[PDB]
């Protein structure tokens, strides 16, 4: 566990399952490359099998610590039972002494994560129907609908606007469940910024 | 030990109580808890304490009874209910510590909600009249005015100001000073210890 | 000859603090849209009849008034007398050789209070001064079109209390240059002072 | 360092502020020789200067490791936006001003001022390339507006991205705008926190 080998590629299955928490999300909201990383994360479960509390040192390990929920992870098989594909996060669970100027970027990378997330969960409650991408449609020339890549854009924006706290007006949740929802994403937000804004600051104050 | 086990469910209980009260006032089951919280004074009476030194009757009937009675009696006389509330304060973990502060701001917003749909109901010769027009109910349910009162409260408590909701009346406006004032303190106060007591968890 | 120490002026200060408040709050107000001076002006024989760097509080009153001199006399005779009661805001520095002998809330929020209101009378100020803007589009809210003298003042408290605690309802946006520059300043003085203020709230509300 | 440059330092500091404000609103919407002359005159003070070292005691050191930029900076030859690199100046005396927590404010300060001046100039840019102008024209009655309103509004609007109110008058309503917005908005998530904690502790240190 103490490779110039085991390093790299632990950083490389990271990069990987960024990828995979960045884009089947997306890919499952939006309009519901891969088989590497399929090999990769399937490659991960025999690294374990070829890599004690008092002192050091396989198979029925994963066969009783972490392998079912690998199993269900990746498996191939609707098109929206992909879902299950986000418990591979699970791989970014158990390393963390060998993850953490570095807890900067992971900060960036889960808030824009997050921000993701929330503009996806939006994207879908907007479509299952006054609502809000009736008006986004009227805002830009484009009436009715707009391209998929201005419906993301727009998401993201005011997902992140009214989780940073600025409210720029040219959005507003107008039905019941955007309100909810909009209550919710604004105590989510109040709880993430309050701690991992003051976290940041910390960080650079140590530095 | 089962005193603990039975003040947590009372602490339930009185959530319950800040909570349907004051929303039961100002915007419009009920009998087995105020039976639960009847018998609470029976409990206080078996209850024990310890003192000073030296390790009843007198001990409750100047606790807290002139104020504890004329809330347990079974229309807007009711809101004296709400003196239950000092019930927690006597009676006082980090996933219990976190879960009071967030219900501390739910209920301010409830509270402040229900202030807010009084002061816009005072006026029918605002906001109300400003609010069935975006949505399309041109004048409205209970459920949309509760709603967007407390989405606006949420909002102005928060410090966001989505841009629906506008104070449009001197009245409302004297009542935005308010909210802001205080909500600057609720969000310099509250959020003084969600990003204070992390160090520990 | 009278000390300062006294359960009197003690009591009398802060009746003097009330009445500096009352200034500080009345006079912007009175200008931007009798006893209130007897007891300032008198304070210049109360604080005649004081401690020195390395003494105590000296005997025999012919010693004190070299000293007051030393002290805060000067701009206080300006003090103690157009639109000249604007130098009554001056009676402010009063409690600027005071603020001492306080110690703490409520002059926090006291003085948010007051920054706001001073805002707001200079917002009003650049409002009336150009005769499409911001007064000029009030009328459009309430059904006042071309206004009261409460409601202009409770609408400018409005706006100031929202730039400042940073929510920007949208119905006060500044729109000509003059507006559009006093917001700059006063977005540069709020990320100052919700910053400066509000950690000392935090820290108030850590010691008790 | 002598007190000739305990003087000039903080004049050349002034110089060096000069350019960083008037260099980006010069190349962005639209005297300076003399500030060339200081400029080129800082090289030759540097060199009849002095040097440092750890274990020992205090020409080729412009050679050594700052060399090509103060010259590509000073040079009075969209293009003389190189003249910006001249900023790097301040990098190098940090170790001496930051002695002055009175001054470090100030510092903080105009840093915030100078980064929503170069997000004015790059909001400009985005709407002069092809939007806000025209939503800036309607507002002010100027239909279609003087340089003026056109600063104006602008540092305007991202002082208040920046600042986190909002006042909706002028809002980004084109992708290329949002995805500006989302940027600044981000930038300001870092910097507002970051720098204004150091403004609660330096204010704290009284
Ligand atoms: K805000
Ligand atoms: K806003
Ligand atoms: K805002």
């Amino acid at each position: 566990h103490y490779s110039p080998f085991k390093a790299v590629w632990d950083w490389l299955i990271l990069l990987l399952v960024i990828y995979t928490a960045v884009f089947t999300p997306y890919s499952a909201a939006f309009l519901l490359v891969d088989l590497i990383v399929d090999i990769m994360f399937i490659v991960d479960i025999l690294i374990n099998f070829r890599t004690n509390a008092n002192e050091e040192v396989i198979a029925v390990h994963y066969f009783k610590g972490w392998f079912l929920i690998d199993m269900v992870a990746a498996i191939p098989f609707i098109g929206l039972l992909k879902t299950a594909r986000l418990l591979r996060l699970v791989r970014v669970a158990r390393k963390l002494d060998r993850y953490s100027a570095a807890v900067l970027f992971l900060l960036m990378c889960t808030f824009a994560l997050i921000a993701h997330w929330l503009a996806c969960i939006w994207y879908a409650i907007g479509n299952m129907e006054i609502g809000w991408l009736h008006n986004l449609g009227d805002q830009i020339g484009k009436p009715y609908g707009p391209s998929i890549k201005d419906k993301y854009v727009t998401a993201l924006y005011f997902t992140f606007s009214s989780l940073t706290s600025v409210g720029f007006g040219n959005v507003s949740p107008n039905t019941n469940s955007e309100k909810i929802f909009s209550i919710c994403v604004m105590l989510i937000g109040s709880l993430m910024y309050a701690s991992i804004f003051g976290n940041v600051s910390a960080i650079i104050q140590r530095l």
